C-alpha cells in the first residue's frame, strides 16, 4: 500500500507513470492520497500559492516543517516529499543534512533540493545517512533572480545516489534522454511525457488563479463538479500518458 | 557492575550477553534485578513509548530524558543510549557533543547507526572515553532510504575501536562470520544465535502489542506469572542458547 | 518593464546608461521608481544618512534587512540591490551566503559586497546558489579606517590591482561590478574589459551606469557636496524633478561632468 | 609569595616537593593556602565528592567555573588549577581553548586536561595563547567507562607541546620516575610513587570524609590531629620530607 | 586634526613621536583628546584599573565594547584603538574578525591583539577586510600566567624571536606594532626595520611613540609605579596639565627617560 522508493523504482521499470501533486494542508493531502496521487510534494511554491509572496525565497525552514506536519496528518499511503527552502541548505552539506533531518522529523519521507553538479556532494551526504533525496534540476525557481550541462547535473545526482531526479521546463527530447540515462526515476513539470512521472502545483491544476494557466499546466477542475474528481482525472491522464499533451510541451 | 571488560571476558568464554531495551526507571530496576546485563535506552521509544510510525522524530532531548529515568533505576547493568536521528551524522564533532550529553545523563555507552562512513565517528568517540556500540545491518533511522558491505561495516567499526557491534535483521550465517571475525563482542536481534549476545524491545517480548510477534521475537510473558519471571526466562534462554531458536532466524 | 540582470546586460551592450540611486524608505523608493531609477540601492550608507553615525561600520544585518523590506514595499519595476553590512559577510563565503540569503528573503534582487580578489570566491559561492552579486571595488567605505579616508584608487602602479579585482569578480560570475573613486581612464578600461555591466560613483562617465547617495544629491546635508556628487535638488522644483534630472543627465552622459571626475 | 609556573620549575630543579590538594570551596581553599598547599586543584572529582554522582562525566563547564570562582575568593598565594570537564574540551583544540578561557576568566591560573598523545596538539594550542596546561596521563577518570612506552610517549608529547605540568595517576612508581627524569616540566603524582616532583590527593579522601577503607595510595591525614588546619599541614610536611607517599 | 593611519605614518617618517594613553570613560577621553593625545587606547588594562581584578583575563568582549562606546562619545580628533580581550580572538582568525568587527561597530578605529608570529595570519585576515590592527608583542599581559609575571624581553637568543614577531606582523599588514617591556636597543632595531609606526611602553624612547596606563601616570595607585612608568600628576594641579606634560615630554623625547628604560 504505502509508496516507497522501491515502489517508484518498480514503476519506472514497468513504465508506469508516477503521479505527483503539491500539497500544503491535511484536508487536501488526504483527498489527493485517496484520489490515487502517489507523491505529495510539500513544495516551497507554497510561498506564492499559500503565503501570496512574489517568489519562494522568503519561505523559511519553519514554514516547510509546519506544512510538512499538516500534510503528514492527512496522508496515508502517499509518499511525502518536502522542499529544502532557500538559504536553509546551500551553505554546506552539513547544513543541508540538519535542515533535511528537521523535515524528516516533521513527517517527510524524502526531501527535494535544487542545484546541479555543485549539489551532488550534498545529495550523497544525505542519501548515505538515510535521507532520500529528490534532485531538482533545470529551471530552479530559488535562483529566479539569478543540454550537456543538464545531462551532467542529472548524472552527477544519479551517481551520488539521488532517489529521484526532477526536471522543470526542459526540452522534452532532453528529458527523454535524461530519463533513459539515469538509474533513478524522473519526475517532470514542463519537461514532456518521457519522464517516469509528472508533477503540478495543486492550485494551478485546480484553476485557483485568474487568467490563462502556464503553457505546461492543464486545468483539471474544468469539466468536474468535485475536487476529488479533478485530481482523479489528473492521475488518469498522467498514467494514460495523455498529460502532458503536445500543447504542454 | 557490568563493564566493557566484562563483555569481553564473556565473549572469550562463550557466555551469552543479555540485553533488553528500557525507557523507564521501574522497568530498568526490574530488568537489572532479573539479570539483564545491558539496558538499551533505544530510539525504538519513538514507537513503543511515543507511538509514532518511525524513530526519526525522536530528539536528543528525549534520549537524555529517558536515559536519566533508566539511570535512576539501574544498578549493576550497563546503560547503552542511542544517538537519535539527526543528532550525530552531521560530523564526528557533532556526534561527540550528542554522545557527551547522553553520558552526562547516565549512559555508560552510546549506540550509533551506520556502516563504514561512521567508523571515523566511532574512532573519534572511543578515543575520547565514550564507548561505542556500532549498529549495522537494518538501521531503522534509514527506513525511508549486500553481504560483503555488512562485513566491511563490521570490520571498519571493529578497527575503529568499537566496544560492541550490534546487528539487526541479518542472515544468520553472515552474523556468525562477523562474530568470529571481529574482536569486540557482538549483539544480535533477528541475526541468529551465533552472536555474543541478544537484544529484544521489552514491549515486544512482553506481548504488549496485539497481533503476532515479529518473526525474530519471542513472547516471554506467555507461560509466566510476572514481568519479573518473563525477563528471567529471557535471560536464561539467551544463556542456554535456546533463544533465538530456528524459528526466530533468517 | 521589470529591471532584471538581463535588462542591465542589454543596456550595457546598447550603451544605454543605468541610473542607480540609494533608497532606505518606501515612499522615496516609489518616488524614484516612478521617476525612472532602474536600480534602488539599499546601501549601508544609511548608517550615516539615516542613523547619523560617523561611518557605515556599526550598521547591522538586521538594519539592512529592515530597510530592504521597507524599500521592497514601495519599489515597482526597479531592481533592489542590498548591501551586506560590515562584519556580516567577510568571515567566510558560508557566512556571506547566510547574510545574503536574509537580504534576498527581505526583498532584495541582488546583494552588494566590498572587496578585491580576496572576495571573488565569495562572489562565486553566492552567484552559483542563485544570489546575484554586485562587487564593489576601488574605495570601499567599510575599509575607511584602513584607507584613512576617501582617496582615489588606481594611481600609478595600483591600476593593475584594481583591474585584477574587477576581473576576478567578473570571472567569478559577478552580475555587476561597482567602482567608487577610481581614475576615470581606469574605470573606462575596466568597463571595456569585464563582461558584466559596471556602475560608478566618482569613477567618471565611462562606466555603464551611475550611482549617488540620495541625501547627497538632494542636498540634505549643510555645506558642499563631495566633488563627485551633484546636487540635483538645487535648480529643480520638486524631489520628483530632482530625481528625473539625475536619470536624464546620467542617460545623456552629462553627469558626471568634468568637475565630478578624478 | 605567589606560586607561579616559575616557582614550580625552580622547585623541580631544587628537588623541593610540591604539595597539591583538591579544593572546591572558598573556606577550605583559604585554609589549605595558609597551611602551605602550593597548588589548589579544582578537579572534576567534585562530581563525586560534592555532587555525589558515580562518575565525573556529568560535571559541566558551568559547574567548574562556579567552583573555580568560589576557590578563587579564598586563595591568596597558591596557584589555582582547574579541570576542563568531560565533553567541554575534547571536540577540538578550538573548543578546549574556549572552555579553558572561561576557567581562566573565573579565576584559574592553569587548566588540567586528560589524554595522551592525541591531546598534545590541544596542549600546544592553549599554551601558545597564554593558558598554562597541566596534562593528566595514566589513569584518566573521564575515560572510566572505556603501556610503559605509551605512558612515556604521552608524557613526552605533552612536554614537547609546552605543558607546564604533567600529572600522573595510578602509574607504576618506577615508570613515574623515568617520566619525571625525562620531562622538562614538573610532574605531580597520585598513586604514582614518590619519584614525582609533587603529590596530589582529593581533600575528602585525605581528611577521611568517606565511609569505607582508605584507598590504597591515600593516607588519612585527619587522624591524629584535632583541626583540619593541622591535618593539611601534616600532608604538606610529609610530601616535603618525602615520607608520603610511603 | 583627525588622526588617521596616514597621519601616524607621516609622523613616523618625520620622526614626530606619537602620544598614546589609555581611556575607559568619555570625560577623560575628551580631556586627553583636548590635551593632544593622538591615540586613545581602550585597553583590557581596564580589568585592573576599572574592574579591580588581579589580571585582565576576566575582561569580556561586552566590557570592551561598552568602554569603547563610552570613549567614542568623548573622542574628537584622536584615534580610538580597542583591545581584543582574552578569549575573544585567539580561537581563530574568523573569531578574531567577529570580535574585531564588534569593537569597530562600537566606535573603534583600530583593534589591538597580543601575540607573535602565530597571530600574524590573524593580523592579515583583519587588515585585508578593513580593520586596522595594532600588533602587541614582547610582554603580552594576557599570557601573564604562562609568563609567571612581568619580565624584560629580547635578551640573549630571544632577541631574534621578537624581531621575527614584529616582521611577521609588519609583513601581514599591521598598521602599528606595539612593544611592551623590551630591551631598548632591540626596540630601536625593530623600529628601524618594520615599515609601520611602533609604540612602546617599557621599550625605550626610540619607538615611534609611547603609551602609558592613564591611572598609572596619574598616580591613582598607592606605592610606586613600575620602573617604566612616570607619575605626571605630580607637579601639576589639573588632570589637563598632567596629560599635557606627558604629551610634551613624549614629543620632546624626555620621556621615557633613562630611569624608565631597560
Ligand atoms: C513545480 C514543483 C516541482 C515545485 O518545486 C514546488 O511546488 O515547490
Ligand atoms: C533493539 C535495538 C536494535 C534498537 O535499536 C532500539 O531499541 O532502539
Ligand atoms: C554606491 C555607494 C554610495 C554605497 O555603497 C552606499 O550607498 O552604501
Ligand atoms: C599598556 C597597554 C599596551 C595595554 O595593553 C592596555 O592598557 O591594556
Ligand atoms: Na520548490
Ligand atoms: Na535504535
Ligand atoms: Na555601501
Ligand atoms: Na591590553
Amino acid at each position: 500500500s504505502l509508496i516507497t522508493v522501491n515502489t517508484l523504482q518498480k514503476m519506472k521499470a514497468a513504465g508506469e507513470k508516477i503521479a505527483m501533486l503539491t500539497a500544503y494542508e491535511s484536508s487536501f493531502a488526504a483527498l489527493m492520497d485517496d484520489a490515487g496521487v502517489e507523491m505529495l510534494l510539500v513544495g516551497d511554491s507554497l510561498g506564492m500559492a499559500v503565503q501570496g509572496r512574489k517568489s519562494t525565497l522568503p519561505v523559511s525552514l519553519r514554514d516547510m516543517c509546519y506544512h510538512t506536519e499538516c500534510v503528514a496528518r492527512g496522508a496515508k499511503n502517499a509518499m511525502i516529499v518536502s522542499d529544502l527552502p532557500f538559504g536553509a541548505y546551500q551553505q554546506s552539506k552539513e547544513q543541508a543534512f540538519a535542515a533535511a533531518a528537521e523535515l524528516m522529523a516533521a513527517g517527510a519521507h524524502m526531501v527535494k533540493l535544487e542545484g546541479g553538479v555543485w549539489m551532488a556532494e550534498t545529495t550523497e551526504f544525505l542519501q548515505m545517512r538515510g535521507i532520500p533525496v529528490c534532485a531538482h534540476i533545470g529551471l530552479t525557481p530559488q535562483s529566479v533572480f539569478a543540454a550537456q550541462a543538464l545531462l551532467n547535473d542529472a548524472k552527477a545526482h544519479d551517481d551520488a545516489g539521488a532517489a529521484v531526479v526532477l526536471m522543470e521546463c526542459v526540452l522534452a527530447e532532453l528529458a527523454k534522454k535524461v530519463t533513459e540515462t539515469v538509474s533513478c526515476p524522473t519526475i517532470g513539470i514542463g519537461a514532456g511525457a518521457d519522464c517516469d512521472g509528472q508533477v503540478l502545483v495543486m492550485h494551478d491544476m485546480l484553476g485557483i488563479f485568474p487568467g490563462k494557466t502556464a503553457k505546461f499546466v492543464k486545468n483539471f477542475m474544468q469539466g468536474h463538479d468535485s475536487v476529488q474528481a479533478a485530481v482523479r482525472a489528473y492521475v488518469a491522464e498522467v498514467k494514460a500518458k495523455t498529460f502532458p499533451a503536445a500543447e504542454h510541451i
